[PDB]
């Protein structure tokens, strides 16, 4: 006799995600996040997409990292010559098949090739440009050397 079962599976979450919903090893999101600014990718801190690689003529990908987030944090993403305009600052915009990379002990947000902007009207919500999840490190580890 008896058998035995359990589960019962709550995920309690809306239609779309969260930035402080994020995490790494995830992929494929939807949410709005709205840019707060948006300035050149500069040295020193943070600094990848070359790795190597300089001599062949290639096409100009202006890169610009602009803040987008939600209510919740906020993360860095790259918008590339095209996205950037979607990834304008005082703009808001959804990102949906959102992948994260896992960055040195950070993440990002970013869109993969199976994934493109939306553009969304409007926000409607106050970013909270604080709770930053690209400065925030997982895992204690190292960063530099």
């Amino acid at each position: 006799g008896s058998s035995g079962s359990s589960g019962s599976t709550v995920k309690r979450k809306p239609v779309f995600v969260k930035v402080e919903q994020l995490k790494p090893g995830t992929t494929g999101h939807t949410l709005t996040v709205k840019v707060i600014e948006a300035n050149i990718v500069v040295p020193v801190t943070r600094k990848t997409r070359p790795a190597s690689s300089l001599s062949r003529p290639s096409q100009p990908s202006r890169i610009v990292e602009c803040l987008i987030g939600d209510e919740t944090g906020c993360i860095l993403f790259t918008a590339r010559n095209d996205q950037v305009d979607l990834m304008k600052p005082g703009a808001t915009v959804i990102l949906r098949n959102s992948r994260i990379d896992m960055f040195k002990g950070t993440m990002r947000l970013g869109v993969d090739k199976w994934g493109r902007i939306e553009a969304t009207g409007a926000a409607s919500f106050t970013v909270k440009e604080d709770n930053n999840l690209s400065l925030v490190e997982y895992e204690s580890g190292p960063s530099s050397g």
